[PDB]
């Protein structure tokens, strides 16, 4: 029987690439999304046309709040409801925008940037474990955490807390046979808002090929970590960055 | 005149030691507290006996909430009001307790652990910078990569605090504000910890089989705020007697 | 045409499993050995029974010395002479024994421990690049920051190997040669070791309270040389079942 | 009885500043040097003019070889011979030059770069410990070890091995009360051979003041680590880089 995976923020870009690759490997998938309903449903439709009844969507805001635990509980419940099991969780959804130190309130920015990057992964990890073979969680981290974007303090804090979660959860869940790992892109799909000149500035920094990672290349590392070829790997974060993090200023 | 420092959670233990050493170095000090009013005021009394009107207290809950930004703004403001300047911020206040993955609600645990260890430091940092040998020192944790079992939220908080230290060092460098950390291993053990478990921890420490005194932790803070650290920013100084080097 | 790989110290244990898994994946292999001729040849004969003319052995001492550069050039040249190409280099061979600070001379210890773990990888890297999905995989150690007591030279050698992996990744990226590491925690235990001492290590590992098989270490090498890792360079994959996360 | 310190490569630049500040703090000093004899003797003259019988020179090549152990033993012995004790060892001497992967032979480049940066510190640490209060060793590391200079592999390997030595020796020597720490400069005194345009490029990269560290600012972190205010600190490396290592490519 086929295993099942939850991928958060899976309607487009890297999340979709991960969902597609998991599906192609034989997984049934929960495509979680927040605002991108049309894109989520379109993806699910495509996957179901490939194999009937192997993809569902699940909407949730992952901003921190007093109901976020219930929302995260429900995302995991959706996978059991659809598929009768949940073997893999991929924590991909992520808010990403500057929060300079010197029209959202700061409370809102904290809730979105720390909620999506750290607290939702933590809650989803609790629910995934409590509901529980090759079980694992993969956290989408960031290879540039130690050389961060200027004025992205809250985003950086969130990704650092996600490294902490990866370690803490690997240590604590190892007795239950749940592995917990991360994949840390350097530059992959650039933001849709970014102009080509700015994109090329980033591309030219990358030693290996002077180009960003494809979404599929990030997905490849995720697929590795969930596979039987990684059955002794837990608490590891695989950088997928073409050498970018090695390049001094 | 004399420089001024804000120390969060300064009533007891490591915070108190840090406040005392800054004061002894010549700083005027804002002694922040949440529940420990009596201890905070007693420290203030002691420091003001030494030099009149050089210590004040400031109460605030640092749990994450809708009012946390205003609370952090007011802590920084209290330093400007008392002393007309704020040269140093020490982010020491910290909740510490287990949050297993498998009667506080989980959202309260998130608010307290991530609030005290990360979000409050962030807001205090914003307010401190907006109001401007200026520096910030964050109390980190040498065991972040080898964490206590079932302490995931605490560990996330401390990791986020490393992130803030790096991001703020980078962004505040142009303003001449240095941002560093001190990472204790085992210092003063929890009051709740039984003496047998305390001894198990002490015996793990390569350098002297004992915990760091609060004063030993404060020494590294004093270094980091001093003119001997004027080129140091984005650095976290481990003060753990080699504990983090010891394998399982 | 089938690609070709050099695996150092490939006669036994992890290097043998790497060589076998590469061979199963379709590589022709140079099985480097130092003292284990019989085991090297038996592996070669086995692989060649599977597919004719797909394995050769190559003897060399990787101790540091003024002939080490030529020995390393010769190892690489052997792969070209056998197979007309060299796609993959696996730096696996490694001396490992204590060197306390307080019958081998210290300079022999330095030559063996630094030569096998660091300088030989460096020279083999040079020769591999000069001769050019090309990649190098260095066998590192998940415990370099929490090292075995009295293994300073070994630990220095493994840290230097991390430096090599990063510096070579950076410098060889323009030629399309990726350079990565795999860092075991506890894998195959020393053959010497009593089961009672073996079990002490096994019990420290969160994930399954057992050591990694050589095949599990090999699986990570196979991933890193594969098309699924085409954008990965300068990365060290820990394969340690959580061992390195466990405090003292 | 004043304490005594050995500083390697102490005739010029950073090692000189360290020797001077240690002396100002009350230490007697062995000024080790290799080629800079005039400078070494001139420094020793200055220190002794300030307090008689408080400085000696010691010449030694720290290139790796079969006689490196004896040379390192001799450096430590020189401190006991002059001062009757040896409280502090500062591993500062260092070769620094590129060694591309693609007039010195490679054997020589390995010997000089790995010898000075890693093997000499190791043998000096061994001799120091065997000859044995506030005892400590301070290793001059490099903040840029993870974002290395292009084509400096052997130098980088040497500095990484020195991080390994700092940790391993801190662990093993802790029961003897000998602390082992490091100081990791980013950009400090630039190479004498470096053109001024290049020095300025480097300076512009440093967030904290857009200037390199003085030798004195590096020395300040060394004197902190040797001092009574660092008595619980062992196995720590203090970055003194003005934020340089935080800046992405
Ligand atoms: N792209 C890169 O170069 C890069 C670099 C380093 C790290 N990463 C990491 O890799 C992962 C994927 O990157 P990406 O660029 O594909 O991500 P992204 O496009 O910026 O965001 C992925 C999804 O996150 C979801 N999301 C945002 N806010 C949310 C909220 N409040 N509640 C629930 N979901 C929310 C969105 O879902 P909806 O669209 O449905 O609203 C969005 O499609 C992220 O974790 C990212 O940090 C990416
Ligand atoms: N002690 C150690 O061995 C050790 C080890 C590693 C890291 N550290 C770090 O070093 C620092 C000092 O350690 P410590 O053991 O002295 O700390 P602590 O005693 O656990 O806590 C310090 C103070 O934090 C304040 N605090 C707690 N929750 C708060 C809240 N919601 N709002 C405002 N303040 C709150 C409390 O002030 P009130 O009493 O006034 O309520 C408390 O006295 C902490 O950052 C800690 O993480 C310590
Ligand atoms: N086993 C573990 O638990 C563990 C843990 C962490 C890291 N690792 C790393 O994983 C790798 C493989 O480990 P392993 O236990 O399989 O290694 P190993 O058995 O200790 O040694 C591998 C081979 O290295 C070769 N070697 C030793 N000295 C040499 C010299 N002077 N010149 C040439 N070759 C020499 C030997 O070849 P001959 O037999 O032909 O003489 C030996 O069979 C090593 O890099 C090791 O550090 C292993
Ligand atoms: N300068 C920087 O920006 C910077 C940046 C990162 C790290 N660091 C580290 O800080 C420390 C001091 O830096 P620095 O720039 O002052 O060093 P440096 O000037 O490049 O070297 C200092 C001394 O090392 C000695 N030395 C070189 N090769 C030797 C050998 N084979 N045997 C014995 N001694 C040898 C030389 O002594 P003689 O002149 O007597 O021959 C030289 O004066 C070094 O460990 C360095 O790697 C410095
Ligand atoms: N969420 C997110 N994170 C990063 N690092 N980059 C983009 N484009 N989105
Ligand atoms: N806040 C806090 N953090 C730690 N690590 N230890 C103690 N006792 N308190
Ligand atoms: N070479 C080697 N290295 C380690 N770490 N362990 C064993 N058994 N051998
Ligand atoms: N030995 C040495 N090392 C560095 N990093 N820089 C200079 N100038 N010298």
């Amino acid at each position: 029987e086929a295993p099942a995976a939850v991928v958060t923020g899976a309607a487009k870009r890297i999340g979709r690439a991960i969902a597609v690759k998991l599906h192609q490997t034989g997984y049934r998938v929960v495509i979680h999304y927040h605002n991108s309903a049309e894109a989520a449903v379109s993806l699910a439709d495509e996957l179901n046309k490939e194999r009937s009844n192997t993809a569902v969507v699940c909407q949730a805001d992952l901003t921190n709040s007093n109901v976020l635990p219930a929302s995260c509980e429900e995302i995991i419940n959706s996978c059991f409801r659809a598929f009768g099991r949940c073997d893999v969780l991929v924590n991909n959804a992520s808010a990403f925008y500057p929060t300079p130190l010197v029209g959202k309130t700061v409370e809102t920015q904290v809730a979105e940037l720390i909620g999506t990057n750290a607290i939702a992964p933590f809650l989803l990890t609790m629910s995934f474990a409590q509901r529980q073979s090759n079980l694992s969680i993969v956290n989408l981290c960031d290879a540039m955490v130690d050389q961060p974007c200027m004025a992205f303090s809250l985003y950086n804090m969130g990704k650092h807390a996600l490294v902490g979660l990866t370690q803490s959860a690997a240590l604590e869940l190892a007795p239950y046979g749940i592995r917990v790992n991360g994949v840390a892109p350097g530059v992959s799909l650039l933001p849709v808002a970014m102009g080509e000149e700015e994109k090329d500035k980033w591309r030219r920094k990358v030693p290996l090929g002077r180009r960003e990672a494809s979404a599929e290349q990030i997905a490849d590392a995720v697929i590795f970590l969930v596979s039987g070829s990684a059955q002794y790997i837990t608490g590891s974060i695989i950088k997928v960055d073409g050498g970018l993090s090695l390049v001094h200023a």
